[PDB]
């Protein structure tokens, strides 16, 4: 398990002091800044104390931390026979940075932006590009790649380009493998499955997931031993943090999200069957009782509840993580592990699974959160309708507006509202293959990735904000 | 007049009784809650005391109340010659009710949010129902039926579909008869009185109550409306600015000379007063009153003028009772070139002339143009699924398309029930596509003008996010 | 000379200074001028208060083309009668500075993306509306070609004959209206501009002498009005100004070369420091003082400039063939005009508060001609009706055509009952284009951003 490199894409005590600059770099980078601006689920214009994407992400960071720490103890001595020696901190920093940036990549408006792009795309792509690389000419093998990994949107491939391309924050390749939750290329369609399901970098980023497998040491198609720590991570806090945001703003009661959690559990498992890794011996529904009987605390009755529910129902939960990840310390290292440590139909699983069924049935569908999603996703596209003009726009008139050449003033305006680190991310790429045969082709294929970067790394206000000015309403 | 509502599957005071009932379940229903949040001509956003749809359906409601009061007053003993045995009450609460709910089928912002649906599916309904069946399958005369159906709306046939379908009120059929004013159908090509998807109920309607006539109750109704169609919103012009209390006056007198001479007297005035010599006697009340000259000079207009106004209605029923009880009287109980028709006459000319022209009306029409086509743009994909499709997002079951689930969650449960009720009539039908996709339209129709101002203009601009 | 005093509706040169005088009234008092104070130059006056307007602009070029036209006679002194130009320092000058305060009234609101949303917006949607009026076939092709182009290229200077004459019926002097020719007219003019170049002499293609006159004056005052906007607006600084004037001044010449002019010999250099001088010594209004000494030292050198150039081209102005502005001509104060209009596109135009204003007053004008379009797919039947008030069939364009003004309403049917010619058609929808290009051309700032907020029904 020594698969841990200090270098960048530019002893054991300097791999943790590149590790630190690597802490440092994430915290202070912009990515970092926009997720407290970007709404998780409760719109955050109308909800005071809500979620946030950072705060999310920093309830996973130490969760993230709670498993490597109680994952070590475990392992004990055994650890260094594996190569774990001398990785507690190396182990704990990649693991608590990953779930930090977790969610860098993906766009404002929940996966309703995601869901946006891919949209427009996949109805407005296909004519455009057609007059860009007129139909006979140019290579369609990756012309059919280029197409499909445009329409194929998602956040954590935006992440890594995040980071390595647009920020430039130039961190580790190991830190960087964190964000591989899914390892199948966007070029490549969807299927092995569950680690090639969604796509897991853009072509743009092909050249450096190559140096990443090579300079990590991993096989292509594979994952990487953090992904599987975070991807637990956010599975065990992917809803708690949201059904208690529910009752702050009155969805439910507490009294009622009980016997709606033992109802809702009812699916999965009988609540009477006692609860792995519990001192006390606890069975869910006397975890239930218990965390409703130590609420009734006087000062934070809502509070109180969340709090001892966490500290009795969290523990089995990291306890079982640590445990599943030793079993399979073999198929981890390979990295060809096919499913997520907390899904395996266990007793503990079903805390996981409860969790997201109760949220679906009484959270996501509140009305607040779908007039959010909905509005949205018109934000998005009339985004992308409005820079559309830059798409229409020949390769020679492009390059000449990303350039600061005086062309066209209309598009010429829509070019210089784009950030310098996109455009410039854009000349950059294009500075790579301007003397390739299929440069057209890359041309677009760089062209729309630019309007791409551009409506994704937008925070909720800043993305109204924009579709708003346009408007000129 | 009967007693069946169509819920019932089976003595005066059974009658009377039952009407009483459609009264409570009129008046509590949402379709009379909507009408005081739908504007008349004034926008009620940015006018206080200004009436609206309710409070116009309320004083059309005295009117209908004063011409039966007035009609067996005239009639008096010879009421049993004709048949009208008994029948105080339920003329009167037939005619009430109906002139309460003559307006609830309309949709926001005056009539141009009826010329907004009709013009939507006018432009694009077509091509969108080419999609829905393809060609060669399904009656293509039924189709040319549903074609002109779906693309005339009409205020009048949605209220017969809105108290019937739609809010479930289960009205006896005589108090649903009052809405159907006009005649003609929506597939034969003025106005139509009843939509396609309403045929089955019109056929019980019909049978129960000649088909293709008019109930005697709307021709009361539909005399109410007249009188009171714009004398009210002249009042309103007023308080707003519009016009002074002197110059409608001469407004009103200029008018009406056209029509008829103003120093003719008018009949059915005790002190046979012409129109010259009622407008100066309320004028004459303004300026000698005090603290409200604008309310006493319609009070004293209305006194003097509405009562022969009422008293010509109910003549003129009286006189074609014979063409009125067989219903194929095809004209309006006023319009027969009379004094008083002068009158409503004048009263609309002065309307037209000053009033429903003006600069705050029509933007608001035009801004309600703009809203009800933009909520059916917003709308339009749900038209674009297939209907095996919709069905599962109806029903609540997860589809894929996520947007298109955002949509249909948004609206009405009546309203996709509704739908989902008229798919289980025509459940295994050999032509069930053609009709899926007519109640799928039928069904976005309700919504939007279901709507009232504000419900419509919020919806239109959530979507918009701006 | 080139100076009458007929109106629409070899003399006393009394008879004209009056009905000159006149004509300044009738130009102040117009509307088109009012109309200049809601129409931002530069920086949007919805979010900037003591900015300079269309109408402020337009103040100081007015100022400018009378010291031209003062400092000119000058100049010129006895020798000012040989050309003919004798007795005519009043009317000349007051002829210049009416033709100053209205050379802007023509162009749309939002700079110049006014002009260019509606040029581009007939580009686009143009022929396939004219299709439907005029099938293939029928109609002069001459004609149609010609009106294509004359509706799809709009502009101002063309827009402002067409307002004071046609629209806003202001029966102006033909001498008056002749200064607006700066390049150049629409068809719809072409009657108006012919009976001026006969009634004023000209042959056809050329300019007025007081077009020449009006060109200088508005270079001069081109920029040096929208830079001191920016430093009050914290855009620059004095210093950080001055060192950008001087070394954007280099390109064209040598900043220590003395500029013909001053009394005291001063260089571009020399001036900008005796300017900045003046400046942090002045203890209360260092901003106004940079700008006041440095227009006291350089807009004198520019004016004479002007006038001497006026003088050297007297032949060719008098003419009208002069193919070239008087301010450019490579001199030393010509490199003064662009030095100006360098460190303005640099810092100025291009900053993103006029940049946003340009996006979205381009999106106002595009969505207000959307809006309106329904009255152009209207036949001409219809809108005839529409235009007398007739009550037609249709019901959203009567809403779409009770909007309109009535000016421009019956400037359209005072055109249509002028021509039954057989291409009545041909020009029933130009003209309907031409009233649209009215409409939206008319407005201001905020009118555009209303009319467009209450359609969009938001
Ligand atoms: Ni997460
Ligand atoms: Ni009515
Ligand atoms: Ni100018």
């Amino acid at each position: 398990k020594e698969r841990i490199s200090r270098q960048r894409p530019h002893d054991l005590q300097d791999i943790v002091y590149q590790l630190e600059s690597d802490r440092g770099r994430i915290v202070n980078s912009a990515a970092v800044r926009r997720l407290q601006q970007k709404t998780q689920v409760f719109p955050l214009e109308r909800n005071a104390a809500v979620r946030s994407r950072l705060t999310h992400s920093l309830e996973v960071q130490q969760t993230g931390r709670f498993i490597v720490r109680t994952l070590f103890r475990q392992l004990g001595p055994r650890a260094a026979e594996v190569g774990l020696d001398g990785l507690e901190g190396a182990l704990e920093s990649l693991v608590e940075m990953a779930c930090l940036m977790h969610d860098v990549g993906n766009p404002p408006f929940g996966h309703f932006g995601e869901y946006a792009i891919n949209d427009w795309f996949e109805r407005n792509l296909d004519a455009l590009f057609e007059r860009r690389v007129p139909p006979g000419q140019g290579d369609g093998l990756l012309q059919q790649r280029m197409l499909t990994d445009l329409k194929h949107f998602e956040g954590n491939a935006q992440a890594i380009r995040l980071v390595v391309k647009l920020l430039r924050l130039n961190l580790t390749y190991t830190q960087t493998a964190g964000l591989l939750k899914y390892v199948r290329p966007a070029y490549e369609p969807k299927p092995n499955h569950y680690l090639n399901k969604k796509p897991g970098f853009y072509l743009s980023e092909e050249a450096f997931v190559d140096e990443l497998r090579q300079v990590l040491g991993m096989r292509p198609g594979t994952r990487h031993p953090v992904a599987y720590i975070m991807e637990a991570a956010d599975d065990i806090s992917y809803c708690l943090a949201d059904i208690e945001d529910s009752v702050e703003k009155g969805i439910l009661d507490i009294r009622q999200l009980a016997d709606l959690l033992v109802k809702k559990f009812a699916v999965h498992h009988s609540p009477d069957a006692p609860i792995p890794g519990d001192a006390d011996n606890m069975s869910f529904q006397r975890m239930v009782d218990y965390s409703l009987e130590k609420a009734e605390e006087p000062i934070n009755k809502v509070s109180e509840f969340f709090i001892r529910l966490r500290v009795k129902m969290i523990h089995p939960l990291v306890q079982h993580a640590a445990q599943q990840f030793i079993d399979n310390l073999e198929a981890v290292h390979a990295g060809t592990l096919g499913r997520a440590l907390m899904e395996d139909g266990s007793l503990p699983h079903a805390i996981v699974q409860t969790f997201k069924d109760v949220a679906m049935e009484w959270v996501f569908c509140h009305p607040e959160v779908e007039t959010l999603e909905l509005q949205g996703y018109r934000i998005i596209q009339g985004l992308l309708d409005f820079y559309a003009p830059l798409l229409r726009l020949p390769a020679e008139e492009f390059q000449a507006l990303a350039e600061g050449r005086q062309a066209a003033p209309h598009p010429q305006l829509l070019v210089r509202r784009l950030p310098s680190q996109q455009i410039k991310a854009y000349l950059e790429a294009m500075k790579g293959v301007a003397e390739d045969p299929l440069q057209r082709q890359w041309e677009f294929y760089h062209r729309c990735r630019m309007l791409q970067d551009f409506v994704s790394g937008m925070t909720d206000q800043h993305a109204q904000d924009e579709y708003r000015a346009l408007s000129a309403l």
